[PDB]
């Protein structure tokens, strides 16, 4: 089959700010990773390491969300972009507040496809990660992260 990366949960993440919300980082348990959403693009992320074939590569996330949020009804976005060149990016992911619940675990997915393959280079780290959108409350758990290129391994 294809190449698959299993991301290292307990070494390497970071809070994220995308938007005009600060963040207040990332707090490791054996659960996984853990962040208060604090505000529109208040997220978590990790970078996988250059050079990367990206295109067609579907990362899927194992997550728990907490009551709060999922009464806050923010929707979550994984995401990734260029280290350093922020702006390019795969940004048409997202996991609509109708589509979660507080109740169980939830497998989400994204599959990254540009259409000027930004995501197939050499020169940059890629940053990954997911992040919440609206007007969020309360916490989210990543617990797991597997991204599988289109690549034969
Ligand atoms: O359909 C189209 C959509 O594709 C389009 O979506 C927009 C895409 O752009 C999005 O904005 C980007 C969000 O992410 C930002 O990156 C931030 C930059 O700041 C970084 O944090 C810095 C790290 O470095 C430290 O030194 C510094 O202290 C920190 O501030 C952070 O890690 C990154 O995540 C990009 O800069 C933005 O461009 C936007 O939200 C989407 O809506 O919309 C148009 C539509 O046609
Ligand atoms: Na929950």
């Amino acid at each position: 089959g294809n190449v698959v990366i299993e991301v290292d949960m307990a070494n390497g993440w970071r809070g994220n700010a995308s938007g005009s919300t600060s963040h207040s980082g990332i707090t490791y348990s054996a659960d996984g990773v853990t962040f208060a959403a604090l505000g529109d693009g208040v997220g978590a992320v990790f970078d996988i390491a250059r050079p990367t074939t990206l295109e067609d590569a579907v990362i899927a996330m194992v997550v728990n969300v907490s009551a709060e949020f999922k009464a806050s009804e923010a929707n979550l976005q994984i995401f990734a972009q260029l280290k350093e060149d922020w702006s390019k990016g795969e940004w048409d992911c997202l996991a609509g507040s109708s589509e979660l619940t507080a109740d169980t675990d939830l497998t989400l997915t994204c599959t990254i496809d540009e259409d000027d393959d930004k995501f197939n280079q050499t020169a940059r780290d890629v940053q990954v990660g997911i992040q919440a959108k609206g007007t969020p409350a309360g916490t989210i758990t990543i617990k797991s992260v597997t991204i599988t290129l289109a690549q034969e391994a």
